């Protein structure tokens, strides 16, 4: 009685694993993973058995794998005894004799074709599953990995890796069948009420925890957003705000995202990447004219830039979509005397973005790469004060550009994914213009809240197990950061769950 | 063979537990902890045995404890059989008969006096220790808890709690004698180099991890600073900066601190609390004259305000200690045209602090309680750009004031403890002036670094197991936040480790 694990690499949606007797991709790191996971043994005087079908045995050139014993399932192959590293069995059931006898085999790995997988799961021989999810779906498959039976639960999901612009994951599925510290903490929490800080940051209940079976392996960085949603649903205080829609709010949170091997665009919900990009390039150009976004079919600033909203907050003198000095006016003309959105501001104010780029590519190890939008002198003239308030940038020793963002207020339903993707794109643009590679993205949030009309939606979003992050590449190298266009962005391998409509609070 | 646990409450330094036949304190929550930990059983048809000496039996009025069986060690008390909840034994060894026979006893708790503790540890009967560390040391003791033998290791240290201005901790000591996810993550880290983000955030080695035996119980929030030190020592990249002293640096970190039941002043090192307060009140008053700190024997801004340093950074025109528009000039006179430190600035600039107080006590659930110091227009005039760049404040539904701080650059050796204590004191002042209670303190750090001349020192600081945080109370209620004086602050129960001298990089 020893352990049996399926090892498979399948596509993200249709679970395709093969085409015309070969793999539908060429990912070197995945083969290295197969090698390291099938060689992983505990006894130096024992080998691991790799069970595979005959067509799979043909796919690998009918040559043995070092340090391992290959077990070919076939009804026609001669039961040869010349090669001691290759043995043939007539059916999958008889080949599980490695359990009963043959104490020289430690672990068993089912890694054959669809025919072997399907009745290795049907016969209930499989204890574990090592699944490599690959983000390739608009190609042709003829061999699929069967649907994972409900008796398996995911216990690990790695970060998204990238090979030849192809995104992929690593997951573990397990088949389902000291306490003194926990008891002491529970007793202390019973004694002290909300006096014990742990009780103000309670762990989210299972019913609001995305993919609850993954306890110790929540490595995929989309969990940095779903777990924040869960924490707000668990500990969020019900509070009224400037709008008629109350929120559930907490204070002081953070999220980390990798940008080296993936792009942090949420997969549990289709995110409008084009509107995000157009808003970001609108910021970079220094523009505060709200019509330029409406002309490009981007209506995210329509609510805060209407005649009724502007008159209500005391800006009736302002034109229809004249949002005033906001993001992109403090970026390019900080402390600049604002008049209207039609005036010329070339020369006035402090060009924070230009000085930022100059410092990034002239003094990288400087600790002052800071872009701010909080200007107390101009707050009254704004249609809406800056939410993503401050950002800092950091050049690592291996020429990567990381970004930190402090955001005073975060609408986790709508604003948060937009902010994540927007500052990821901005860091990538800065990295290309300065000659670096994208690094990491940290977001520090003050008032993290969920509007009460989003609950039914966000809980729905928590029911969807995440998929690997896509890739975002630039088609050309620009000369100035303002020259980026939507046609220059290629979004590779983005297979999200369907969009979830959520109304914005004005 | 069942479990035996000492339960004791002792002072932090001298380990005193009694005086004149009674306790040297009156902490109700500690008695509730004793009750809940001695009643904690798994079988409803079994009782727990509480072993105590005769003088301790007198201390509790010679009356039984509900649901438990008291075992009095005494050579003179009559071995009575009338009370089935109290039994007398002539020596401690014979009383351990609960192990061999008497299957109706589940757990055993040694909670007697010094005489019982000392030879319960000497006789090697004790498996666990539940220690309540109390921050009271300048009083009289006549009964002490013996030194914990080296065979025990701490596995848990709670947050600091407060009762009647008395700080206390809860610790567990244990006597010393799935892997698939870890293996998969290790293999992925072998495949991908620094491509896997986990390899850029490696867990600190044991040799640089403060109190390494506490793995799952690092609840005490001083660990939020020691763990950041360890993370920098593990992953910090060696980088040169504007000073001649290079650092080991990482990007994007955070620390949380409770302020409801304690004051986050580090105990692993004696921190100059008076200098912190004087700098903070110097900020609040709007002052940039560095001599006012030197006249009060506070020399922390001398290095960045010398004739040589000012001439080197291009401010030779500036007077000796005229630091320029910095902390407290952007607080009280934001965007105000700075001349010298001698001019009158009452009226010029935006008084951010006053508007902050007004918004805090007039619109608490507002999401714009923001105090900034990053002014791109005034950066060139500063002797040093702002390190603690941005701060946000939050009023909870139970009328507590929490604070978030974004700091662009953090000298973990010198600047970080000062920043922690300083923003804690500032939040407390704002809470008193606005009529709230102190909440939580979150610090978000960009470039967190350790200067290379601090290593030997900081490693030393990592060798000291933390002690409970002290308390900080205000003696009077002021009318304006500027009226605070050093004599108004009472620092209760601060018993730190000796100071560690560390030189500042100019
Ligand atoms: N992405 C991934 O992780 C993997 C992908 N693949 C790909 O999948 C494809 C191959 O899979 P697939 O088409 O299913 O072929 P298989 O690898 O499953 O091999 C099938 C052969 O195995 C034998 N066999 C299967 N079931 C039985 C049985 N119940 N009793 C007796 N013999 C049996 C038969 O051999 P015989 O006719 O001689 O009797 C059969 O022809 C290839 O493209 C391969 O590259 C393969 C492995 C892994
Ligand atoms: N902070 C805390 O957690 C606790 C504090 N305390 C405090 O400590 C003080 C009391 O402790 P302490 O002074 O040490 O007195 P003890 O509680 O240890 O009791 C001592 C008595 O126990 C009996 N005894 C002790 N050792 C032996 C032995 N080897 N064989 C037989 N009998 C023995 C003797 O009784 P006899 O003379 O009758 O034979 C002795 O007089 C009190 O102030 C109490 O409040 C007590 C418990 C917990
Ligand atoms: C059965 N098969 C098809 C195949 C391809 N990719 C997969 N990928 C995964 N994640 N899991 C599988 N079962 C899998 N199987 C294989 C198996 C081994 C090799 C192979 O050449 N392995 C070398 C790889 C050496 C390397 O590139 O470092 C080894 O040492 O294991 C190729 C195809
Ligand atoms: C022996 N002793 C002295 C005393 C005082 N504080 C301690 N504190 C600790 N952490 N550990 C001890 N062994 C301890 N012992 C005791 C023991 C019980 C009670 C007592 O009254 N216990 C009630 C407490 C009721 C409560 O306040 O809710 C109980 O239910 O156990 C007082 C003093
Ligand atoms: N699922 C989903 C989904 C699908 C489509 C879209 C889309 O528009 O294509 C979308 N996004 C928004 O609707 C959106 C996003 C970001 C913003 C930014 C903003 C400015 N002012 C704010 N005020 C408040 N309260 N909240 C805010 O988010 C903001 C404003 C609107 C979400
Ligand atoms: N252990 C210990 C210990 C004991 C005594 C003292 C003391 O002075 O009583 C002390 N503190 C400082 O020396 C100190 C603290 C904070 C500051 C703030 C600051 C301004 N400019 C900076 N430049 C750089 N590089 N680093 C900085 O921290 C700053 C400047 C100096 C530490
Ligand atoms: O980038 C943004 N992210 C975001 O979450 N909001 C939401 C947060 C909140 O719902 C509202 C700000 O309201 P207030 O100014 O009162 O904090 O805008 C707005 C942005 F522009
Ligand atoms: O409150 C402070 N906190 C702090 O950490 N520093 C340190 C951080 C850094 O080591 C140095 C200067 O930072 P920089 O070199 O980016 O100007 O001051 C200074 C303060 F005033």
């Amino acid at each position: 009685e020893k352990n049996v694990s399926i090892v498979v690499a399948a596509s993200v949606l249709s679970s395709g694993i093969g085409i015309n007797g070969q793999l539908p991709w060429s990912i070197s790191e995945d083969l290295k993973f197969f090698s390291k996971i099938t060689n992983n043994k505990c006894d130096s005087n024992k080998k691991n058995a790799l069970i595979m079908g005959r067509k799979t045995w043909d796919s690998i050139g009918r040559r043995p794998l070092k340090n391992r014993i290959i077990v070919v399932i076939s009804s026609s192959l001669p039961q040869d005894e010349a090669d001691p590293n290759v043995v043939v069995f007539r059916n999958l059931e008889d080949s599980i004799e490695n359990l009963m006898n043959d104490d020289s085999i430690e672990n068993i790995f089912v890694c054959g074709g669809e025919s072997i997988y399907r009745d290795a799961l049907k016969d209930n021989f499989v204890d574990r599953i090592y699944l490599t999810r690959v983000a390739l779906e608009d190609i042709e498959f003829d061999t699929y990995f069967p649907e994972i039976p409900e008796t398996f639960l995911p216990v690990y999901m790695s970060q998204t890796f990238c090979t030849k612009n192809i995104s992929y994951d690593f997951m573990i599925f397990e088949k389902q069948e000291l306490k003194s510290i926990d008891d002491t903490v529970d007793l202390l929490g019973e004694i002290f009420g909300i006096r014990k800080m742990g009780n103000r940051h309670k762990f989210p209940k299972e019913e609001i925890y995305n993919t609850p079976s993954i306890r110790f392996g929540r490595e995929h960085y989309e969990f940095q957003y779903l777990d924040l949603l869960s924490r707000v649903l668990e500990n969020g205080a019900y509070r009224e705000n400037r709008t008629g829609i109350s929120t559930y709010s907490i204070f002081g949170q953070m999220m980390r995202f990798d940008m080296r091997e993936s792009f942090p665009l949420l997969t549990t919900k289709k995110v409008a990447i084009r509107s995000i990009f157009e808003e970001l390039i609108w910021f970079i150009k220094g523009d505060t004219n709200g019509n330029h976004l409406i002309e490009k079919k981007v209506y995210i600033w329509s609510g805060n830039g209407s005649k009724e909203y502007l008159e209500r907050i005391g800006l009736g003198h302002r034109e229809e979509n004249d949002l005033g000095p906001i993001y992109g006016f403090q970026w390019r003309h900080y402390n600049g005397e604002y008049k209207t959105m039609h005036d010329d501001y070339t020369g006035v104010g402090v060009d924070q973005l230009a000085k930022l780029i100059e410092t990034l590519k002239n003094n990288p190890k400087d600790r002052r790469h800071i872009l701010t939008a909080w200007n107390p002198s101009a707050l009254s003239q704004m249609a809406l004060p800056p939410c993503h308030v401050l950002s800092q940038y950091y050049v690592t020793n291996d020429n990567c550009l990381s970004c930190n963002l402090y955001q005073r207020s975060c609408d986790l339903g709508l604003g948060s994914p937009f902010n994540i993707a927007s500052y990821a794109i901005l860091t990538m643009m800065l990295a290309q213009v300065c000659g670096y590679e994208p690094g990491e993205l940290a977001i520090f949030i003050g008032d993290a809240h969920i509007y009460e009309n989003h609950l039914t939606q966000l809980k729905e979003q928590l029911s969807r197990t995440p998929r690997p992050f896509p890739q975002l590449k630039f088609k050309r190298k620009v000369e100035n950061i303002e020259d980026f266009k939507w046609e220059d962005i290629e979004l590779i391998g983005y297979y999200p769950y369907p969009t979830i409509k959520m109304d914005m609070a004005v």
